[PDB]
């Protein structure tokens, strides 16, 4: 009559039936040990509810500790099961921080995770508005929780019409400025920047930096142009009048 898993070694607050069920479903044996280890080392204080679900990754809330202070965290967990070809691998093209000549393809997800963490660091250093990275281990990344009282900040697409009551032109400009810093200082380009991965509290936040490439990537320039078109498409719907070439110039500084 053996226990099924070691799930109960995790501190999960409001651990009733359904919360545990969710955790049991998404956590494999390896990830569980990792979460346990991050807890034992002091980073994770208690795990909370699901924040987002996805193909490549799931994100949960946690209370935690970083640099001697309590923090609210997003705990991003990359799914460990990986296919022989993922676009995440292609996103590594030309990134000198990583050479897959020293990794086993069964552990590439750890590289995706590290890359996202290092992108967050690089972005934050360049003054781009992104969650502060805290630490990472295996397929787990811990970063600043964007929002308040365990409610994640609304994405642009969630705000929708509401953007008109918060100076929508100012918000567009805030978006552009961040793309500019990301391009000129971080030398990064988001592969698919849109209303779906930009959050807003009292300023914009770019919240998924794993889907990014360095300027050495063959598609870096196309991704950038498409990003600009994405932004223009979206913000025009709310009355913002902007020109493609102007903002592309503004980001790149010709
Ligand atoms: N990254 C990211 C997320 C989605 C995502 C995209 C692409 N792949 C996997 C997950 C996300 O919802 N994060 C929630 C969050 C992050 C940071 C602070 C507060 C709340």
């Amino acid at each position: 009559k053996k226990i099924e898993s070691y799930l109960d070694k995790l501190r999960i607050k409001e651990k009733d039936g359904e919360e545990r069920k969710i955790y049991a479903e998404v956590l494999d044996g390896r990830t569980l040990k990792t979460l346990y280890k991050l807890s034992a080392k002091g980073y994770i204080t208690a795990m909370g509810g699901v924040i987002s679900t996805g193909k490549e990754a799931n994100v949960f809330y946690a209370d935690g500790v970083f640099d001697g202070k309590p923090v609210a965290m997003a705990v991003k967990i990359y799914r460990i099961e990986t296919s022989e070809f993922d676009k995440m691998d292609e996103y590594l093209y030309g990134d000198e921080r990583f050479d897959m000549r020293r990794i086993s393809p069964k552990e590439k997800v750890f590289i995706w995770t590290e890359k996202e963490f290092r992108n967050l660091e690089r972005a934050k250093e360049a003054g781009v508005s992104v969650p502060q990275p805290y630490t990472y281990m295996k397929n787990v990344l811990l970063m600043e929780f964007i929002g308040e009282d365990e409610l994640p900040a609304p994405t642009l697409v969630e705000l929708g019409r509401e953007l008109k009551e918060l100076d929508v032109e100012g918000i567009f400009n805030d978006v552009v400025e961040n793309v500019k810093r990301l391009y000129q200082e971080a030398e990064l380009v988001h592969a698919d920047l849109s209303e779906y991965n930009i959050m807003y509290i009292d300023k914009v936040y770019f919240i998924d930096m794993g889907q990014a490439v360095t300027l050495r990537h063959p598609m870096a320039e196309s991704y950038l142009e498409r990003d600009v078109r994405n932004i223009i498409r979206f913000f025009s719907k709310y009355g913002v009048k902007a020109d493609f070439e102007e903002m592309l110039k503004e980001v790149k500084g010709e």
